[PDB]
């Protein structure tokens, strides 16, 4: 029993992480069979408006050196894929997960491994509706990947910057960025940010089996009503769907929950699952995975 | 920038976890070098165990340890306090350095929570001061173990039992943290808020650009013990305050100021404002967690 915000393990991601270094600016990569991917931005040294394909030219595989452990490893070719660089070793990484890359959709969850100079620092787990994510991200973790696993790792995310606003940017592993952002040191805009629905009705769900039931007692079209006066993602009938293995299992219907909900936002001391405020990072599927047991 | 609950690597403890089976008692078990440690209700067809006389009837065959696909062969096998020994043919090539510790009420640890030795998922946990921990642990999670790492892997926690819902286990030489037994039948202490985390904590919003709850106040540690006595709050001492200097020191904000700052939140409340994300006060980040996070230490 009990519900806690739960990150993958992360041992598969570990053997991946090196260290990229270019000039004075080294950051993380990541090391799959004879390629290390990193942001583009490594080649950056007071250029606010990076021409990246003019840098990049300027440099040869030579000025890459990559660090994985104590062993260098050698870099025989170098591309640039939107924004993530490509570097093409010569020894393919022996630690090498099955592996896919994979973009996600807002509001769908994945396990961070924080990391500086190729080192791990510690594992947590929403890429929030506006492409953003609330992270815990110091200058050197950049190059920091993103990740579900299903014995096989989705690679989803690629850290590439901290916003002005404290929260952080980046792209899937083909380099393109997740939301409006580029990777230039200016400011720039995140949306207006809104709460996801299906997760705090699946957190709600998760609450139920857990035992807390007191926030128990509408329809979709009133719901989506309220809801978008509170700022929460409107609920489609793709996400009620979504959220059947786990109205089943707890007898309590969708549109119940959803009724449930409409009744919190109007109303507001007590917690559920210990918290005093709604919960939106934990999927249906991460409800079922964790509340169920599932292994890797 | 940011602030997160955030565990250890895992990949360190992930190659120790393998599989225990006796009987129809399937769990996980800790493998390092060539002993396998797991918890020893493995043996229970419970409600009152006879421990010792449960073990007589057992012999080195009857338990199956399983690494991944792998058999290993048992060779010895004994009791220490709650937790069995099982030694094996072959020391776990993946054993990385360890100790084993004891930690103390307040401290913080990461739980690798395992299902028929296979990991699950990895989550940061504090030991609480009626020594139970709020886990994430289903039926067949016992043997999952806590951990903190320094390239060293340090064992604090094997997890045993879900009182009627919290959890309860012990360290890797069998001692139960709080007054808990292996049997299905148990009070848990009262549980207090752990201040040194909570001021802690308060550091950590200052750092990230929370101030609105600094106040005009200062107060004594006397004072301050007080109020944390009326509010369920563990006695703050000087070795807590001098745990809390670094932080102190970096923010500018003497440790006794903080505690005037949260002496107001104990008394009027929060007024549905957050801090760090957070609507409540929390306390399962320890100065040292605080300080690794902000500073980025590594592994
Ligand atoms: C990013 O986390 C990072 N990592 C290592 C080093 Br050295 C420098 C970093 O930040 C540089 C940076 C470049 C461009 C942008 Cl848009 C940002 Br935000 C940060
Ligand atoms: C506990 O995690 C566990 N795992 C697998 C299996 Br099979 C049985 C388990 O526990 C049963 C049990 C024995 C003793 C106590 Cl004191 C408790 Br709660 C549970």
């Amino acid at each position: 029993s009990g519900f806690r915000k739960m990150a993958f393990p992360s041992g598969k991601v570990e053997g991946c992480m090196v260290q990229v270094t270019c000039g004075t600016t080294t950051l993380n990569g990541l090391w799959l069979d004879d390629v290390v991917y990193c942001p583009r931005h490594v080649i950056c040294t007071e250029d606010l408006n990076p021409n990246y394909e003019d840098l990049l030219i300027r440099k040869s595989n030579h000025n890459f050196l990559v660090q994985a452990g104590n062993v260098q490893l050698r870099v025989i070719g170098h591309s640039m894929q939107n924004c993530v660089l490509k570097l093409k070793v010569d020894t393919a990484n022996p630690k090498t997960p099955k592996y896919k890359f994979v973009r996600i959709q807002p509001g769908q969850t994945f396990s961070v491994l924080a990391c500086y100079n190729g080192s791990p620092s510690g594992v947590y787990q929403a890429m929030r509706p506006n492409f953003t994510i609330k992270g815990s991200f110091l200058n050197g973790s950049c190059g920091s990947v993103g990740f579900n696993i299903d014995d096989c790792v989705s690679f989803c995310y690629m850290h590439h910057m901290e916003l002005p606003t404290g929260v952080h940017a980046g792209t899937d592993l083909e380099g393109n960025f997740y939301g409006p952002f580029v990777d230039r040191q200016t400011a720039q805009a995140a949306g207006t940010d809104t709460t996801i629905t299906v997760n705090v009705l699946a957190w709600l769900y998760a609450a139920v089996i857990n035992g807390d039931r007191w926030f128990l007692n509408t329809t979709l079209n009133d719901f989506n009503l309220v809801a978008m006066k509170y700022n929460y993602e409107p609920l489609t009938q793709d996400h009620v769907d979504i959220l059947g293995p786990l109205s089943a299992q707890t007898g309590i219907a969708v549109l119940d929950m959803c009724a449930s909900l409409k009744e919190l936002l109007q109303n507001g001391g007590r917690t559920i699952l210990g918290s005093a405020l709604l919960e939106d990072e934990f999927t249906p599927f991460d409800v079922v995975r964790q509340c169920s047991g599932v292994t890797f």
